[PDB]
């Protein structure tokens, strides 16, 4: 019980923690039915609005007014934000010339620059193009500070998963807020963006910035605002907190606006009606900046202006209905809209038939505007599977569309789609002493910001999914010095120690390498295992004696490299490898015998330097288990695409290899976790194959003679026994394989998690630059 009879006198928006039976006067109070009886009256004044007028200057203080224009308002810290402009002849901040802030200029008592995070909901990256005509304050922040052309949100591209990702540095599958709505089958309870269940702490994992701050003795303002508190009051409150005594003043502040998301939903992102909400947000940014200038803080504070996701054109007329595909949709519950998650309506309903449902949802209309996936099959870049709150059955919905359960308008915009979709990208601007001046940076992912905010506050971040150092280039100072991970396992370098006669595998056949095929140094193995370096004319590899295949195969292909064929008499040519024991080798009998599984090669014979070399490609230590379905993809990649890349990029360095992730947690499987082997054998079957293709950013220089920055694209291709994912796969590979690959684009960092390898250890670039390179995602948008 809360004694609501107390008073919020002298307590409005107090920062001190106050639990029952004492009544409260903060933001969460309304949400908890714990506000004191005079909270609304004392703390939410509205009288006379939010702006000083000339006729109010030097007024006598009336405590009933929303903000003040009396002579004492300054030292009391509660002037209207425009007080000085109107009453003292000052200029609005936006009207002042931009000037580099080379070190913080903070008042006496400020030990470090405060951080203010200004979050805007549904702020599409492209809205910034409206510029100073619509958003003069924001445009000044953008042009004079550090800006990205866009920031990538996490999937699903909705509010709760993204705000909490911003706060934690974690993927939703890790922090637990995997949707605006979700069902937890262990709680047997349902979370919604609106309602009280979300206030229960059991939903919220990781360690959000305010807790990290607090546990390290840095004070935080609120990271929650009751919907009923107007934006102007939120701004005045932050400014009041900044005026507090040195021993009370917080170091980090958050402001949140539910616009322009609301108007985006109503009118769509390209609507003329979007101008007004964008103007209003800009006015709010102006209030804050004018307010900060009034406090002599405008060259002291670091401001982050950041969105949660973008906004797409989505109307009633573009809705797919499951009832068109499935006979009894009343027996399933669908999380619907710009994504789909399906579970039985009755939890644990034994008649639920997911394989039948998936079959009925697969490539059933030529223009089908969604695609079903079991969650383990979703692109690995989405990192959306390792959580009990994520339904096994997912629908990835095409941009501009909705999926609904059944037919049983007032919106023109929505969001939630695949986070690489252009319309879903959002905004990032950093302004203040710690950010760079007039600097543009490449787009980056929102998971990276928590580390940077910790940097801006002198905090040590909790374990998260950012790559710390990858955003050092946004910062003038306070950068984080990364350190190379230490190699755990050193390679064996086996020479010849066997003769062909030593091998009974069932197979039949009728320097200057390390320097030239490992342009960036050998990957470091970061786990305990046993493996061999193997040199060849055309390629090098780290062959695992445990997994009976290479962890990685590395080779360079010149722009003018020639593509040869595989002679008919060598079709089935597999050769034992006299450097590796028979006992540490695969055997062809297992393949001959497995009716479903074939094999492929990591270094493609098609790219051999010479027939004497080409014969090396057929070694048993270059072979990996591949389903025929996958071979269709891999052969096209090996034969057509690698050369095509080399031609377009002026040669390419390639590293390819297997990935094992049977429990879909995005991390290298240990031996015990591998669940599939080639029939009759102990040859483990990869769940995915990766390839990392590197070249010179300056395409005028060949991959192997690159003086400066690198260019990289990578993929993590699912190793599946069919091509059901690709609706056009009955056609020639040239009509569908690249499309599949684009969907499964990946960051090098993703591959590192999944393999326990560390790449790019020997280059001429800074470690920070390499970290940026490793987080890059080639999106194909
Ligand atoms: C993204 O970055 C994160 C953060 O580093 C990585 O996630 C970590 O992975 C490691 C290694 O697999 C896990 O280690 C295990 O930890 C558990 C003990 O975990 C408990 O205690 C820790 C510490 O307080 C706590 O953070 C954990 O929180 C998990 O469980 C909570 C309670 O249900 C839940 O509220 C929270 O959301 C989180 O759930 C997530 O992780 C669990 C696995 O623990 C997973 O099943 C769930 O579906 C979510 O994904 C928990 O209370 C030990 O028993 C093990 O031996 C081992 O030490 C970490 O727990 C985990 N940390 C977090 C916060 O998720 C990701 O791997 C990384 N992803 C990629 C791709 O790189
Ligand atoms: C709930 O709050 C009210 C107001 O604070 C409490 O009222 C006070 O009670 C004490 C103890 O009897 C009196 O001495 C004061 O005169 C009261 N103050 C006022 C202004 O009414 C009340 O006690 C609280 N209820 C509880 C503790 O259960
Ligand atoms: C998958 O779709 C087929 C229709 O293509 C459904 O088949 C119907 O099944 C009902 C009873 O299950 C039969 O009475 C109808 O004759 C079938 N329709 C047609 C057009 O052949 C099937 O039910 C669907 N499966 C699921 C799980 O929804
Ligand atoms: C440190 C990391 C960044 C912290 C930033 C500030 C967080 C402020 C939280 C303010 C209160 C946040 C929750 C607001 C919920 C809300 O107002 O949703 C409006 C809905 O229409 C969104 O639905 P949708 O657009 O469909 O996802
Ligand atoms: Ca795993
Ligand atoms: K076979
Ligand atoms: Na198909
Ligand atoms: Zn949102
Ligand atoms: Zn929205």
């Amino acid at each position: 019980w809360t004694n609501t009879s107390g008073s919020c006198k002298g307590r409005c928006f107090e920062l001190q923690e106050v639990g029952p039976p004492d009544c409260r006067c903060d933001n969460l109070c309304k949400s908890y039915s714990s506000c004191c009886h005079d909270f609304d009256e004392l703390c939410l004044k509205t009288a006379r609005g939010w702006e000083c007028t000339k006729d109010r200057c030097g007024e006598v203080r009336n405590e009933e007014n929303a903000c003040h224009c009396s002579e004492d308002c300054l030292s009391r810290g509660d002037c209207c934000t425009n007080y000085q402009v109107v009453c003292k002849g000052e200029s609005h901040w936006v009207d002042d010339d931009c000037e580099e802030i080379r070190v913080p200029e903070c008042p006496a008592g400020f030990v470090r620059p405060p951080l203010i995070i200004f979050s805007v909901d549904g702020f599409r990256a492209s809205y910034m193009k409206k510029g100073s005509k619509v958003m003069p304050n924001i445009e000044k922040l953008r042009s004079c500070g550090t800006h990205a052309p866009y920031m990538r949100p996490v999937y699903p591209t909705k509010t709760f998963p993204n705000l909490y990702t911003l706060a934690t540095g974690l993927y939703p599958e890790s922090h637990g807020i995997v949707g605006n709505s979700m069902y937890d089958p262990v709680f047997d309870a349902t979370f919604h963006l609106r309602g009280r269940e979300k206030f229960n702490h059991r939903w919220w994992g990781g360690q959000p910035l305010w807790i990290t701050a607090t546990k390290q003795g840095v004070r935080a303002g609120t990271f929650f605002w009751s919907v009923s508190i107007p934006h102007e009051r939120r701004i005045l409150t932050i400014l009041q907190w900044l005026s507090l005594p040195d021993n009370e003043r917080p170091s980090v502040y958050a402001f949140y606006s539910e616009q322009p998301d609301f108007s985006g939903h109503k009118y769509g992102p390209f609507g003329p009606e979007m101008t007004n909400p964008l103007r209003e947000i800009d006015k709010t940014v102006g209030q804050l900046m004018d307010g900060l200038k009034q406090l002599k803080l405008h060259r002291c504070v670091n401001v982050i202006f950041v969105g949660d996701h973008g906004m797409e054109d989505v109307t009633c007329d573009r809705t797919e209905f499951l009832s068109n595909y499935l006979t009894n949709v009343d027996d399933i519950t669908l999380v619907p809209g710009t994504l789909g998650r399906i579970r039985p309506k009755i939890p644990n309903n034994l008649k639920y038939d997911p394989k039948a449902i998936i079959a009925n949802l697969t490539c059933k209309k030529p223009d089908q505007h969604f695609k079903p996936y079991m969650k383990q099959h979703l692109p690995k870049r989405l990192h959306y599977a390792n959580n009990r709150r994520i339904e096994d059955l997912h629908l990835l919905v095409e941009r501009r569309w909705h999926v609904a359960r059944k037919p049983l308008c007032f919106f023109q915009g929505d969001h939630g789609f695949d986070n690489k979709v252009n319309s879903m990208q959002t905004v990032f601007v950093g302004y203040g002493p710690t950010f760079k001046y007039r600097t543009k940076v490449p787009p980056f992912e929102n998971i990276e910001l928590y580390n940077v905010m910790c940097d801006l506050l002198g905090l040590k971040p909790a374990p998260n999914n950012g790559t710390h150092g990858s955003l050092n280039h946004l910062l003038r100072t306070n950068t984080f010095r990364p350190t190379l991970p230490e190699e755990v396992s050193r390679p064996n370098y086996p020479g010849i120690m066997y003769l062909q006669s030593d091998f009974d595998l069932g197979c039949t056949c009728d320097g200057s390498t390390e320097e030239r095929h490992l342009l960036y140094g050998r990957p470091a193995v970061l786990y305990r295992t046993s493996y061999d370096i193997l040199y060849h004319t055309d390629f090098e590899s780290g062959y695992s004696e445990i997994f009976l295949m290479p962890l990685w195969t590395s080779y360079t292909i010149s722009k003018q490299a020639e593509v040869s064929s595989i002679p008919e008499h060598l079709t089935n040519c597999v050769r034992p490898d006299v450097r590796v024991s028979p006992g540490f080798s695969q055997n062809c009998l297992a393949y001959k015998n497995d009716k479903q599984m074939s094999y492929g090669f990591l270094f493609p014979p098609y790219l051999s330097s010479s027939p004497e070399a080409k014969y090396d490609a057929f070694l048993v230590t270059n072979m990996v288990p591949m389903y025929p379905a996958f071979k269709r993809v891999w052969t096209y990649f090996q034969r057509v695409l690698v050369k095509k890349y080399a031609s377009e990029r002026n040669g390419v360095n390639v590293i390819s290899g297997p990935i094992f992730d049977y429990n879909y947690n995005g991390l290298r499987d240990i031996e015990d976790e591998i669940k599939q082997y080639v029939e009759g054998s102990s040859i483990p079957v990869p769940t995915h194959y990766y390839s990392i293709i590197t070249s010179c950013l300056d395409f005028t220089q060949p991959a192997d003679k690159c003086d400066g920055p690198l260019s990289v694209s990578s993929f993590i291709l699912p190793h599946r026994p069919d091509n059901d994912e690709s609706c056009n796969s009955s056609e020639d590979e040239s009509k569908w394989v690249e499309e599949l690959m684009k969907m499964h684009t990946a960051r090098v960092r993703d591959i590192e998690h999944l393999t326990g390898l560390d790449f790019y250890r020997k280059t001429s670039r800074s470690y920070s630059e390499i970290l940026t390179l490793k987080t890059y995602l080639h999106t194909y948008e």
